[PDB]
């Protein structure tokens, strides 16, 4: 054939085989969003893809196989979990009137057929869980899977802190990057936005503005953080999805994985006996994020009534859990 | 306020504005993919969405500022024209039993609102034409814009020959990069695949298999072509629709032209006079692109089955053409 | 020919020429880590090269050019100023038992010699001075350019923060985006490091160690802003240069210019009226920085005896800039 | 103390340790200009240097380490070989009236010192050896190392054919990456540059010009050949050096290593049996190129007179060969 005309093997022993291998873990709006990000930036050399719905899956690979030549990836998508096998990473992102207990056991039905199927073809793989609720669920992955607590992350606060990064530097007239700010606890309506860090290049922003954030506030920086929790319902009641921003902000969560960046992200891990927290079960805070996975918590110095919010929440969150089959 | 206290102003003059500045017209998912494809990869300090669907460009446009910390770009969308204003790239993406003739019209009849308004704000933008079909469509554009033959291009065989390479990529083990081969003519069941030109590392394929693309081969390189016609259908008769190559084709178009590379692409623009082409029709050949737009074309020696393929379909486009309400 | 049977030129007006270009100005290993770090990330669509010493200027030019197949800029490189012509960006780098009055005033003749041809054919360029002395030497540059304040820009404390948030890093082993802390004022031996701003994710260094940088610090992080400015002096006394870092944070500060990211940077400029100088002189402090300059100044809040080390320094400063012939 | 109070280990087993780990054997201009690149691109998450100049080594990677800011790599180097444990790629590069014999022995005996040691701490690791002269240094490094095939590599002739599709870009005006051309063979001023594989977009260059590269050409292509292998002769006859295009040569093939592409590049490598040549020695032809080495190698198809030259060099490298003390 021509193939042989061409092309002589020179090498006597099996491939190697790819070494920065991710999976995405379904094929609606946000795996795609997760995947197109993670491709077009460079950070793996082989995205595997895999969801129930085999057609809609083959399409959306079949579509992503016909840029290879804009990409630096090997890409593989089936509906048996073979083809998952040998991630580092897997972005989990399944999901789902009628009650919040509810929602989240079915959502829960959903992870025990997957992550089994998972851990059994990636043994060692770090899980980034993705699908809502998320705390409860990375929770759900973490027992229902076996790993040790640092291979279990789930994506918590991150992209609602890039949000509130990003209002505040429209506020502001500056670029997102230089204004820093941290929304922790549970991911949601209850999340803390902690104002004492959001500062610009050091300087506290509460410390220019004293009442940032309360009632005596007169320019509603509490608004702001409504907005960012609002979020993902304005767009939706918008354009009927979401998952740009988030597709976004899962590449940069893998970026730091497989390089190895020990770079510190607010996401969503145990936090027992952090800030008088006694149940098990999860919230973001920050947290360093290597090839390891998940190494170390940031200790932040909140006030009584923020290390209260999150007992609180996990409270309401642990009501949840003890109502769950798993 | 705090933004006040916090900064002072040290310009006296008004900025100077954006300078890299590409509109995407049409939010469909051709247009997203178009987008979020120019925004990963840093190619513009500011990208434009627009299209009459209100509802959903809003919330298109409000998910990708809500990335914006990862992203190195200003994003702004409207309804309204001038949000498009000073665009140096404008990215058309709009789009449409039936016949052919009509269903061209209607698409002609998009572009009689849309076009207009572009030249009103970027009077020196490129304009790249992606919606099918291509070829009739930039030429529309082209007469029903008033521009230089230079600024206005179609992104004709561009993803084709790109998906072309990536399936002889495959076939060999190879990086599509490495795979040379080029799809040029009438976008479609009619383009030609220049066997000649098939090479990896300047080693003619066809020098190595004589019969390639004919009847007498024996591996159906013929076939290959066909599938790469067969491509959008297939991935629309799995998943609902086409996005990811073709706007990572559109990403790597623009790319050439922003940073003004001289790149060749297959890309539709005026043929009259090439190849025996006595009709002023657009059809794909080998383009130099730059920050100017389309300054060269390449002119490939193509047999003479090859020419007359080109002739015949500036006539059957010619045809549609003459027909046209423009 | 051959280019000619080729090719044909279908573009009947001018080029509109390059858009983004950026000048060095001098070949040492300032210039040339300056301009690799550029290149190697795809910054601007022209890269142009200058010095005195015309022959290690064309091989180094030439061995650049060499390796546009890796690259998207064009090279070019003369000792003719109108090489330079049409720069957005020019990054000065030309440089010097003996005074440092007169150490400054031949840095100020090599200057005299040079500004003048730069804004003789970039009239409209942003200088980035990056010799040292930078920040008398940003304002030599400024008067004797007579652009407005806000096209003038001196590096600063850009690489020393830089070094500073890399040194904190290895201390705590995060990555060095995720430890904040701001180095300000003349930079070198006199430089303010802000105790107060040094966190981790919002979270106050200072807050947790009330002595750090005091006498009474029982972890001598006064140390670590020693040896940031003790950095150059410790590279050079090893490997007889200094080189990589510095290009790499001017290829930073760039990025921020074209893209117009209106991202925070420590830099020098015009600190008159802030935080209690008195005097014409040039310091660190967070500045926002786009395509059309230095457009803001923020204004930290510093304690006292902070200020009162800025105003010392403009003294100092002011001291020898008195004594210039300009 | 600070970091205690602020961060909380939560991982109880050991680090997996760096992936991507590449070392870089030597710090003369073309190992920092391979590492520069290497570091600017992203390509690994951790560069390791080493050479017997300590000092010069630290001063470095000291300088490298203090911009860790605007990269994504860790930095480490030492003299002892214990800092290069678990690389993937391991770059070569220390180097050299006088025979050409005896000038081979002394980067013979250096490379008897070097090998031993990086075989001892990566017994897994893929060579790819850049030091001149390059093909029989590839070898000696080959059968001095134990190391199968397709884990040795040459660097070849991928710079000369980046700087040989660089010329005839400049004399077309187009873009390096739109000309395709293979320079084969013993690098330097024996090297075949592969007329018939010279095109445009598959548009064959000698099929216009009939004559070219010889005594009848009207345009004198092969010049240009003359061109590129004068080229480090040239720059070395200006700036005193030769780095960067090298260097970005070399971090070019190793991100075809290290994402594992399978992408074609023209490197040294064993080619006995190959076009007639009978003896055991490494020239350069195209080779496939992923994370397991190098897999596959093209048979150009050469002309009688091309292989001739192949076969003559093999003798006159192989003559040198069996002269040496391994």
């Amino acid at each position: 054939s021509t193939k042989e005309k061409l092309i002589s093997h020179v090498m006597k022993e099996e491939p190697v085989g790819s070494r920065s291998k991710v999976t995405v873990v379904g094929v609606g709006m946000v795996g795609m969003a997760s995947a197109i990000s993670i491709l077009l930036k460079d950070l793996c050399d082989e995205l595997a893809m895999v969801d129930v719905m085999e057609d809609k899956l083959k399409g959306e690979v079949m579509d992503l196989q016909h840029g290879s030549l804009f990409l630096k990836t090997k890409i593989v998508g089936d509906k048996d979990y073979s083809v998952t096998a040998n991630s580092k990473v897997v972005v989990v992102t399944a999901g789902a009137g009628e009650s919040r207990l509810n929602l989240v056991q079915r959502n829960v039905n959903i992870f025990k057929f997957i992550i089994p199927n998972i851990v059994k073809y990636s043994p060692n793989c770090i899980l980034m869980v993705v699908s809502n609720p998320v705390d409860i669920l990375t929770y759900v992955a973490w027992k229902l899977s076996g790993f040790p607590r640092h291979r279990v992350i789930g994506s918590g606060t991150n992209l609602d802190s890039a949000r509130f990064r990003h209002l505040i530097g429209e506020k502001l007239h500056l670029h997102p990057s230089s204004c820093h700010a941290w929304i922790v606890g549970e991911h949601g309506d209850s999340s803390v936005p902690v104002w004492s860090g959001v500062n610009v290049a050091g300087v506290s922003l509460q410390g220019l503005n004293p009442q940032m954030g309360t009632e005596g506030d007169g320019e509603n920086w509490k608004a702001i953080h409504k907005e960012v929790v609002d979020g993902a319902y304005e767009v939706i009641k918008l354009k009927g999805y979401t998952s740009w921003a988030i597709g976004m902000s899962v590449a940069d969560l893998v970026e730091s994985i497989i390089k190895n960046m020990h770079k510190v992200h607010p996401v969503s891990t145990l936090v027992q006996g952090m800030h008088g927290v006694k149940d098990e079960v999860f919230l973001s805070v920050p947290c360093v994020l290597g090839n390891s996975g998940l190494t170390d918590v940031i200790h932040m110095t909140l006030k009584a009534e923020e290390e209260k919010q999150l007992q609180k929440s996990a409270e309401t969150l642990w009501g949840v859990q003890k109502e769950l089959t798993l």
